[PDB]
């Protein structure tokens, strides 16, 4: 069985598609050596495709079996509650690709008659037929990358598969409650995309301290999307099956399994048959869900066939991560190989093939790593950070120009306590945006994969909430950590870390300049940029903050939408 299958017609671009940085105002005043920024584009289309297309073969064996059998167990607990029309609505993003049927988002969150109608006939036609392969888009996702070493060597774009708002909206009724909160019915601790931050590297530490020798790896899978089977998504369903449902949900999970989620045919933006899906659709409500299941199945599996001792895991999406017991150097290698046997059984290749790890901190998952620091108080804190290589190049970019999704946004709420994110990040885009009246304008920005609208303003308590008042006392950073940092800042041109300290203190001193939420970030956001500390006591309005739904499941690929009415 094939992931896909072509006719030839291309992965066509709908807009016109810009691969290079302009050199703006205030480009360079961020990062210099604008040539190593770049986007994707539909031109590497057929790069991606070669990588993604091959044929399957998977051989499932007891273990398997059995675990998917305590899977099911504990999906059995769940009841699943069916959304009502207009609740589906209001979760649609109003920048979500508009409807091959004369509606766009806008007019599903308006609950216009022409979305509303037209959404309702896509239910009833998914009780009223089983079989007919549902048509979906397949598109070239533009995402900017620094280049690294070969080079001149640049990623192809990777490629998103959806369906018609139409049938998104319905996905939602039919199996947004299930996506929602099945998987930490199923997986419990081992579900990433439960924990915070903050939640997430405290598990993480509990984890390997909780062992006697800790030895710990990460699993990159080769190209996932394309390693899914339509056994594999059947499995999937037969779990979500196993929930109390609606009988409308239950016939709804049976056709879009059917009828999308296994396989169907490829369209490009120009209306051509491009060919054909028989894997995962990277834009579907399941696909963060479905992964995550998947994955956590087949690996918990491969556990027990390469008889690895006392595992825990981390599982978010297709990203893998486990925490066992250390038998012995040569003995942990041996198993680390046979993890990967059985993953490769179960269909599930590795990329560059995994190495056990006796620091916590040299394990990379979720682009992520553990490192260490101290607090005001020189108490020990852990907290999560990556290579700011890609924030910082999107960063750049999102400064020249006008971007759906603000990037920077998001990885300072994701990595407020890291260094490079309250040094450059900060010191980056709030001057920006006094310099630019932009202070109480809410931008919109992702948090594993759903949209949040958010005040920048508003940035002190969102990340109090999220990390601690700790995220605004952190020093003594890593050797390594802060290794990594300015090595980049050299790649990229980036003005090194000595150089923000004074950006800082005169952004925030022209920020406490105007009192009100304003003067509250520059004495909090900034407090790491002045010799004499600011007092730093609890914030008023974390107090009351939404901070509901904002770290309860994954969603990349889902369409999702989380801020107000």
């Amino acid at each position: 069985s094939m992931s896909y299958t072509w006719t030839g017609a291309l992965i066509t671009p709908c807009a016109a598609e810009e691969s290079k940085l302009p050199i703006n105002p205030l480009s360079n005043s961020l990062l210099r050596h604008h040539n190593m920024v770049y986007a994707t584009t539909s031109r590497s289309a057929s790069l991606r495709q070669k990588k993604v297309t091959f044929d399957r073969l998977q051989v499932l064996d007891d273990h398997y079996r059995d675990v998917l059998k305590e899977m099911k167990a504990k999906a059995s607990t769940v009841k699943a509650k069916l959304l009502s029309i207009e609740e589906a609505c209001k979760l649609t993003p109003p920048h979500s690709a508009k409807s091959k049927f004369g509606y766009g988002a806008k007019d599903v969150r308006n609950l216009s008659s022409r979305a509303v109608n037209h959404i309702r006939s896509v239910w009833e036609d998914l009780l009223e037929d089983t079989e007919t392969p549902i048509d979906t888009t397949i598109m070239a996702k533009s995402e900017v990358f620094c280049v690294q070493p070969e080079k001149g060597g640049r990623k192809p774009a990777r490629l998103i598969v959806f369906p018609d708002l139409g049938v998104r909206v319905c996905e939602k009724m039919a199996l947004y409650d299930v996506v929602s909160t099945l998987p930490q019915a199923v997986m419990g601790s081992s579900y990433g995309f439960q924990y915070s931050p903050k939640q997430r590297v405290e598990f993480l530490v509990n984890t390997w301290k909780s062992k006697k020798c800790p030895m710990g790896f990460s699993y990159d899978t080769r190209c996932f999307d394309s390693t899914v089977t339509e056994s594999d998504i059947r499995v999937e369903e037969s779990i979500y099956q196993c929930c109390d449902l609606a009988p409308e949900a239950r016939q709804a999970i049976r056709s879009l399994t059917e009828r999308l989620y296994i396989g169907g045919p490829l369209t490009n933006s120009k209306g051509q048959n491009c060919g054909y899906r028989r894997c995962r659709a990277s834009g579907v409500l399941t696909t963060s869900c479905g992964n995550t299941l998947t994955c956590y199945l087949k690996a918990t599996a491969a556990c027990r066939a390469a008889k690895l001792q006392d595992c825990t895991m981390l599982v978010n999406g297709d990203d893998l991560v486990v925490i066992c017991e250390s038998a012995g150097t040569q003995e942990d290698a041996a198993a680390l190989r046979a993890f990967t046997e059985a993953m490769t059984r179960y269909s599930a290749p590795p990329g560059d093939p995994p190495q056990p790890e006796y620091d916590l901190e040299l394990i990379t998952s979720c682009s992520s790593n553990v490192s260490v620091a101290h607090d005001a108080s020189g108490k020990r804190v852990y907290y999560l950070t990556r290579d700011p290589t890609t924030p910082l190049a999107r960063a750049a970019w999102e400064t020249a120009r006008h971007t759906p999704i603000n990037s920077w946004l998001g990885n300072i709420i994701m990595y407020a306590p890291t260094l490079w994110a309250r040094m450059i990040l900060m010191t980056h885009f709030f001057s920006i945006l006094l310099a630019q009246e932009q202070l109480e304008k809410a931008l919109d920005c992702q948090i594993y994969g759903a949209c949040y609208s958010i005040e920048p303003l508003d940035l002190p308590q969102i990340i109090e909430r999220l990390h601690g008042l700790s995220a605004f006392t952190l020093h003594s950073y890593s050797p390594g950590e802060i290794n990594r940092v300015a090595s980049c800042l050299r790649k990229l041109g980036v003005p090194p870390l000595r150089t923000w300290r004074h950006r800082a203190r005169s952004v925030r001193a022209k920020l406490l300049s105007q009192g009100g939420r304003a003067a509250t970030c520059g004495r909090y956001l900034f407090n790491w940029a002045v010799r004499t500390k600011l007092k730093l006591t609890p914030i008023p309005a974390a107090s009351q903050l939404d901070l509901s739904g904002a770290f309860v499941a994954g969603y990349s690929g889902g369409d999702i939408y989380h801020s107000l009415s």
